[PDB]
């Protein structure tokens, strides 16, 4: 498996619903959990594993045996915090970048699960913070377009250099660019 880093295009690709709960979808979770307990990360979305599904896996404490396995599916923000918390944020796609984002404290959220169940749960705090960014990811919004237009400049660069590796393994000029912002 791979981790797909911005500027990849998928990352952008809209993503598909998903209808079918079988055993496929199962081993699919797994995978991202694994690859989230091997890259030491507290969620991931399948857009930045490769795959253009409305799928998100997340454990609080990122931890193995801790905190808890949530699956969401076709997820969708019922609502956000009048409240707004800054916050450093670091994404997979973007190795070795940090850097802050200000969002709603809290979400109420709407999906369902691995079964076919559609629930409603309402997060806060660390969660609510990175189920956040990991359904922008579902929507194609990476954190960056979260950022400051001062918090964007300090990473400008290392974001080049990501374009510039995409350009180097692929050849095609990168599919967007942050001084395009
Ligand atoms: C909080 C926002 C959710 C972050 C999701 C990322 C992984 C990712 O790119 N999901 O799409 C992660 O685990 N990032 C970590 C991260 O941003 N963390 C980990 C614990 C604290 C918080 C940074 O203050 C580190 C390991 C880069
Ligand atoms: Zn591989
Ligand atoms: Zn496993
Ligand atoms: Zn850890
Ligand atoms: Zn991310
Ligand atoms: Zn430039």
């Amino acid at each position: 498996m791979e981790i797909v880093e911005y500027p990849d295009p998928i990352l952008r690709a809209k993503n598909k619903r998903i209808d079918i709960f079988d055993e496929n979808l199962k081993n699919l979770v797994d995978a991202m959990f694994d690859v989230m307990y091997k890259t030491d990360q507290i969620g991931l979305s399948a857009p930045q594993v490769g795959l253009n599904v409305q799928l998100m896996v997340f454990n609080p404490a990122g931890e193995p045996g801790e905190g808890k396995e949530i699956v969401l599916v076709n997820p969708k923000i019922k609502k956000y915090s009048d409240k707004l918390v800054p916050f450093d944020e670091g994404c997979l796609s973007f190795p070795g970048i940090y850097a802050e984002v200000v969002r709603p404290q809290s979400v109420k959220i709407d999906a369902r699960d691995i079964t076919g169940e559609r629930f409603s749960i309402s997060l806060s705090r660390l969660p609510a913070r990175i189920f956040q960014h990991e359904y922008d990811h579902l929507e194609g919004v990476l954190f960056f377009d979260r950022m400051t237009d001062q918090v964007l400049d300090s990473i400008r660069e290392e974001l080049e250099a990501l374009e510039k590796k995409y350009e180097e393994k692929t050849g095609l000029p990168s599919p967007e660019r942050v001084e395009a912002r």
